[PDB]
């Protein structure tokens, strides 16, 4: 298990694949550009369709339902961090979100 700040991800955005656990409505009110939806009540369903030679940055709104996905990428042997704050704190502290 590991986590990662916002300012952190922000200045290595181009090394994560940011994986947005929400559920999909909630993205229409911004999201991390790229970043890949998997509800968390879907995601044990289709986890297999992530890449195991990728670094995945797990966000959420405020970052409860990111820490229980992480437990259980980790142990699957995914390298993935959770995203400190949520996606709430990124806005917060003013970073670029996308309306698609």
């Amino acid at each position: 298990y590991r986590s990662i700040n916002a300012a952190d991800l922000y200045e290595n955005i181009k090394a994560y694949t940011v994986l947005d656990v929400r559920e999909p409505f909630e993205l229409i009110f911004g999201s991390i550009a790229n970043s890949i939806n998997i509800p968390i009540s879907e995601l044990r369903e289709k986890w297999k369709i992530l890449e195991r030679d990728k670094k995945y940055a797990v966000i959420c709104a405020h970052g409860n339902r990111s820490a229980a996905a992480v437990e259980f990428l980790s142990q699957l042997g995914l390298n993935i961090v959770d995203v400190e704050g949520g996606i709430q704190s990124w806005i917060e502290e003013g970073y670029p979100v996308v309306l698609e």
